[PDB]
């Protein structure tokens, strides 16, 4: 009942992180708004969770976002919280590698869908006193190696909270994102069946966090929940999810 | 029953911050050990909170701390969590008109008093998997005006988590921090009646803040409980509960 | 002599900002190519500075940055260190007041230009173990108010910069940013003669710095030297170059 | 001539960063005081430099410190730049094999000896419109394993930093801090030959930074010199010279 009677929207909440945000509204007493690009996944959400339903939308595409708010409010008469957690991470890609309108298409899932539908949720957002919650990354911190375009997407997201939480906070409006590391995803296991030796990836993506493991969706959904229903005070935060990999020294490679 | 079963100790739990982390640990369904060197508000909480006993105890001494422990586990037969919020904000000093000896005094009590009980709980800790968490300050982070020692203090209680987090990582312990910003509390309200206008010194605080009001004790409690019971993939964090009063240009005083 | 025998590139090196990073190469004996897409100022300091040239060049036309790099290496032989200041902060704009396509554009000056001649010249900076400089802002870190989208490609830039450090650290180039806070410059000129009242809307920028006024282009300058010059252990950094802005408690907006 | 006719206390200047840091200063044109508890490389560096003389002085004895700034005055007239070098580092040191008064004593050496000089010194710095430097260190800000106390010392260093500079922004005195990652000096050499295999220890510590090598004292130098000269809009910042060793992921230890 933490989060009962109030109508949340998770983009990208047809697999991974997305999924697991979607199980942990529903399990604190929310109804949700799978939205997703993909029928596959998100459909059999709908089938196994009474409290959610399923939204073909690609947040690319301002028409599917402005028909998914409305069928939002049309169906479920409000709107409590948007989680802007749709997006993608290229294989490994170095820098001579990339492209201005490869880059100009990341930006245009990972940063700009989380700012169209951020904007036509607004006005709803306001009179229910919601919040927004988006989904970038540790690397947006800290940098990966052979990401330029993602890191940078994910910069753009972290600062744009903090500037939407600015504008919204005379409205009661919250505006958080959330920060994970390396968490076991289907995103993640496809990106690893690409690397000469996917045991080895995966291996070595465990030992990034001084816990010795990846993260799981479900950890990254309790965050939003609390985020969501618990975190009144919070507002422009970068809430890091990450089994500690910021933390010490690693090996990222006397004195010449 | 997001935290049945579970013993905490709330270090200064017996007003202010403490009480609604003592609180917010209670309503989780927590069995709450609380720690103050002041009788008068701990004990009404005891009487008060039937998940809730009190033990007098001063965090500066060591042998207090060592009974503390002791008595907890004698008690209640296990540790799973500790909250190191005992701490105090001298009033505003210009740093000519601070000592070394009141800079070593306020670090006994807002550092080495939590390194002491970290210390003395870690080996049950380990056992029961538990987690600490330590409630430092947004000034720790960004800095405070007339505050050299109080700023210091809480700039090494956020490190040393971070440090501690790694320690432990292996024994699968997490080490987190809140950093609060301006949260209203007896300290704060005995703060402003020292200053020439309270009412415009209250003011003021309050519109540091984005949100346009301080925060409260019970919203420092949530996040608590968030990170002892939700937040399995967070260690060495710092979970800001602070309004947004780090984001955005302020007044803090063309080119020369 | 700190930087002699060096060539630079400076983009929107015509006036404000871009002028004084000039400015300042020249001082440390380096040779210096001014990019800048208006022909007035760029072009007046070419006759005034004998170690400067003037190439007009749209940063976001990618065949003027081909031109511009190869007009580089064709005049002076080497490419020491690409200065990528040329940016654009549009007057307030609260949120519902932005267009994706708004954004799309800032983004294509801000970031997706910064990105380019990056790209084309780290070939030649790789030749000379050269570096890169990245001017961002301090709000990409901290926020403000009714700019979203400057924020954002703010935030992008700083995490690109990390991400560009990591990949170019094997071949000894270093990638850095400097986040300016208020800094006295046309740009800033021209956006306060927007406001109702200019003079008040300059005095409250320069009482956000603790230091109470702003930055000069020369302390920008200065910054980028050194960073060029003699910070051979530093890549990835976030230069603040800001009087303090970010530093404690200021008007941003008692528990209620 | 960069720093000509200004007056530099440097402290723990007798080797290591310290040595490096006074010789970039005689070399920008300063006259340096150089301050040790030792004698044998401090006297050395003396007869070796002409613009530098070395006064013996343990910063962890007030009396020591107060002869120190006095001889500055009486020999040279007056006092531009406090250099905060003197620090220790202890062998690893597990949590529970640390004591509240090994922490006591660290505390003492890497934060309050920094505390006592900048207090006696601030006067004269006042009167020159000079500036603090405080070495301080990346793992203050990330977190080392097996090195609670000494992280702890170095977030209090950083933080009160930043207090500093707010306190004495309206009197024109700036505040600043250097935060180095691994450089090769006698004390990183000392610890690394107590290791079970120290030729292990010193490749693990140059592959901890995406450069691939340590630091050298001579660049932790040139960073003093540009906040001391060249950064006069910088106050309360933490300058970064860490060869990256904070960017990206690394090996600090698929989801449980
Ligand atoms: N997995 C990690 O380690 C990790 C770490 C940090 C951040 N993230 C971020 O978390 C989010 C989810 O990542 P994931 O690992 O779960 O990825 P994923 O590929 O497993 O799932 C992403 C989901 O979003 C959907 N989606 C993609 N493009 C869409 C579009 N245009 N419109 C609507 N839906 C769209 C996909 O169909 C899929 O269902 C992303 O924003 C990613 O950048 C992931
Ligand atoms: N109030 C704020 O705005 C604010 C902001 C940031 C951080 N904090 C931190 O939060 C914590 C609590 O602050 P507060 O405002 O609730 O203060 P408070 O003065 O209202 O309450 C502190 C409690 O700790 C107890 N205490 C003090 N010294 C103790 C000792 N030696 N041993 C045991 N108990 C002791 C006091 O008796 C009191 O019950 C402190 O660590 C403070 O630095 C407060
Ligand atoms: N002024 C501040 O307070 C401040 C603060 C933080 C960051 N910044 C950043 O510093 C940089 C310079 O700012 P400023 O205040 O000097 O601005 P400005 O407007 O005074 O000067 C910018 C220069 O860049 C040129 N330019 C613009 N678009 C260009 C393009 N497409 N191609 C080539 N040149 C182009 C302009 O003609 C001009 O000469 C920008 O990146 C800005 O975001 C400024
Ligand atoms: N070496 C690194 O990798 C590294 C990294 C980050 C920070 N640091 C910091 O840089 C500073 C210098 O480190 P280092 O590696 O050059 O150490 P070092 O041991 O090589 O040199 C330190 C110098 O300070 C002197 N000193 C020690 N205690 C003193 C006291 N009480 N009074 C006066 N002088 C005293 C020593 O005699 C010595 O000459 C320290 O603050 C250290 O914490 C070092
Ligand atoms: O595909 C890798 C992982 O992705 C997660 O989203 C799923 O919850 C797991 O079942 C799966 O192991
Ligand atoms: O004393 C100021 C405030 O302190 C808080 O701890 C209490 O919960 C409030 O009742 C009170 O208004
Ligand atoms: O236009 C405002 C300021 O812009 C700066 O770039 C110039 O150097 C100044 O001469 C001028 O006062
Ligand atoms: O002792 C290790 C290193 O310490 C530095 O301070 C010295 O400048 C070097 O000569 C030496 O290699
Ligand atoms: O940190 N990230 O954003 C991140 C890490 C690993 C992935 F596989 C991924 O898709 C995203
Ligand atoms: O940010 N702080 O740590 C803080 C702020 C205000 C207070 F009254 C106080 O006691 C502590
Ligand atoms: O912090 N900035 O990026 C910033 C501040 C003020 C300006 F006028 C400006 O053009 C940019
Ligand atoms: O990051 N440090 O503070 C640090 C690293 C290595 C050392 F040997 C040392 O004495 C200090
Ligand atoms: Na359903
Ligand atoms: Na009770
Ligand atoms: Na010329
Ligand atoms: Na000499």
């Amino acid at each position: 009942t933490r989060y009962a009677g109030k109508v949340v929207v998770v983009t990208g909440g047809g697999r991974g992180i997305g999924a697991g945000i979607v199980r942990a509204f529903v399990n604190s007493g929310a109804r949700v708004v799978i939205c997703d690009k993909d029928e596959s996944g998100g459909r059999a959400l709908e089938q196994e969770l009474p409290g959610a339903v399923f939204i073909l939308c690609d947040v690319t595409q301002e028409d599917d976002v402005k028909t998914l708010v409305s069928e939002t409010i049309r169906r479920f008469g409000r709107l409590d919280c948007v989680v802007n957690n749709a997006g993608h991470h290229p294989p490994p890609q170095r820098p001579e590698e990339t492209s201005a309108q490869g880059f100009r298409q990341l930006l245009e899932l990972n940063l700009l869908g989380t700012y169209t539908l951020t904007k036509l949720a607004l006005p709803y957002l306001r009179k229910s006193q919601g919040n927004v919650i988006n989904i970038s990354s540790l690397v947006g911190a800290i940098g990966q190696a052979q990401a330029v375009p993602y890191v940078a997407t994910k910069g753009a997201v972290t600062a744009m909270t903090k500037a939407l939480a600015l504008d919204e906070s005379p409205y009661g409006v919250r505006v958080n994102c959330i920060s994970p590391g390396n968490i076991w995803t289907p995103l993640w296991e496809e990106l690893a069946a690409l690397m000469p030796d996917p045991r080895a990836s995966i291996r070595e993506g465990m030992l990034a966090q001084p816990l010795g493991r990846m993260g799981q969706p479900a950890e990254v959904g309790a965050a939003a929940v609390f985020l969501a229903s618990e975190a009144n005070f919070c507002t422009g935060i970068e809430l890091l999810v990450t089994g500690g990999a910021e933390l010490g020294y690693g090996c990222k490679a006397p004195d010449i």
